[PDB]
């Protein structure tokens, strides 16, 4: 009766993959997490009356030199690509990640969204909302900005990838 979804969170180091996931899962903002270990969390959520059992795969990051498998995992239902609005490197990297991701998954109908994180650090922003939104638009992807300090923004991220999966 409950639907099962596996979601992978990708992105450069320090963009907030872990903090976002932990905010969503446990409702806490954390100041650090093992940068080099992949963590899998589970979380039960109800979206629009529908019960979902989530496995959230919080990858250790990737950069421009990271290897992507050459073929996809049928058991992964969506990809969240995170960058930080405070890091141009992160934003450039997320484009390379998207490229290698698309090469791995090809035409498969598995949703990919883009998330500009750390929006609370408004004095440290180097990526405009427009830049992120337009990139996502050029990918035919959903876009959101988020802050791991703000529970609703993290919830909105994971809910949106779930909604995108069933379009
Ligand atoms: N102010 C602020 N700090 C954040 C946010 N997300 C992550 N951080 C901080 O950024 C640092 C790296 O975050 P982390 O989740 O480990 O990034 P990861 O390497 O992508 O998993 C940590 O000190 C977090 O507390 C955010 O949305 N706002
Ligand atoms: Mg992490």
């Amino acid at each position: 009766q409950s639907k099962s979804r596996k979601i992978a969170i990708l992105g450069y180091r320090s963009v907030g993959k872990s903090s976002l996931t932990i905010q969503f899962v446990e409702g806490q903002f954390v100041d650090s997490a093992d940068p080099t270990i992949e963590n899998t969390f589970t979380k039960l959520i109800t979206v629009n009356g529908q019960e979902y059992h989530l496995q959230l795969v919080d990858t250790a990051g990737q950069d421009e030199y990271s290897i992507f498998p050459q073929t996809y995992s049928i058991d992964i239902n969506g990809y969240i690509l995170v960058y930080s609005v405070t890091s141009i490197k992160s934003f450039e990297v997320i484009k390379v990640i998207h490229g290698k991701l698309l090469d791995m998954v090809g035409k498969v109908q598995i949703p990919i969204m883009l998330v500009g994180n750390k929006k609370d650090l408004h004095m440290e922003r180097v990526i405009s909302y427009e830049e992120g939104k337009a990139l996502a638009e050029s990918w035919n992807a959903a876009f959101l900005e988020s802050s791991a300090k703000e529970n609703q923004t993290a919830v909105d991220v994971f809910r949106r990838i779930i909604l995108e999966a069933e379009k």
